[PDB]
């Protein structure tokens, strides 16, 4: 158990799901847990800088998250949908908790490389007073868009 | 110059152009050469096992791929395309052939990461009498669909 800050930075080249915009916020889903972004009014290229903050129980279970198009008389559209597991950073955190201050500022702690196991679009990296994960997040089921967000931990 | 062969060996989850299915056909076209594979009727995960051969004179202009839903009587919609670099292997290859049969088969010369500035879907080897390059691509600009092929030179 622990609390996982989920900064929600940005997307890029969204999905156009309102032929000339798309109005986009995310969810994020974990078992049970469902939290959402602010959406962006007519952007594909939305700079959320929006936080959430996820309880986990069980680490090992993935975090989900989803965009859609905001639309107040219709079902939203979906505009992509990413996976993405929590696993190594909360061991990345463990790890540095038992060296202590001797681990110096700025030091890469892991390194995870995309694979088609995954849906990084770049190489994640784990990197430290705070333990953060870097994630650029590539969008599944949809024709283009990427998500850029940062993992902080507890 | 020399001469690239292009195993298209199958795509994975291509998308759907039909309702039902697609007719799945690649175009590779690299400056001016356009080639083509067969049509995979009826097919998301067709087995194309089908060679391409370009004739490269300059390494460094990538070579564009790209995946239509074949239609007699419309425009072939398209299903996604991919650009790779051929510089990597054709320098892989001249360091083959300058240090001779002493370099043991089996050996992976060089790893291409995936990353925002490519389509990799996931870590390409340049792999040892033939050099070969392993990739699996990403489709851009589609909901769906992953293309797997194998270079040869020349
Ligand atoms: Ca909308
Ligand atoms: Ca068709």
């Amino acid at each position: 158990v622990g609390l996982l800050r989920i900064h929600v930075k940005r997307g890029v080249n969204l999905a156009i799901r309102d032929i000339s915009s798309s109005d986009p916020y995310i969810v994020v889903h974990c078992g049970k847990q469902k939290l959402k972004t602010r959406v962006v009014k007519h952007s594909v290229n939305p700079e959320w800088n929006d936080d959430l903050t996820l309880s986990v129980t069980d680490p090992n279970l993935p975090i989900k998250l989803t965009v859609y198009d905001y639309d107040l008389l219709s079902a939203d559209d979906k505009m992509g949908e990413a996976e993405f597991h929590i696993g190594p950073f909360i061991e990345a955190i463990k790890f540095a908790h038992q060296l202590g201050p001797g681990l110096p500022n700025g030091t890469i702690i892991k390194k995870i490389e995309p694979s088609r196991k995954n849906c990084l679009s770049e190489s994640s990296h784990i990197v430290l007073g705070k333990i953060v994960q870097n994630m650029f997040l590539r969008l599944q089921h949809v024709e283009c868009g990427e998500v850029e967000l940062q993992l902080e931990w507890i």
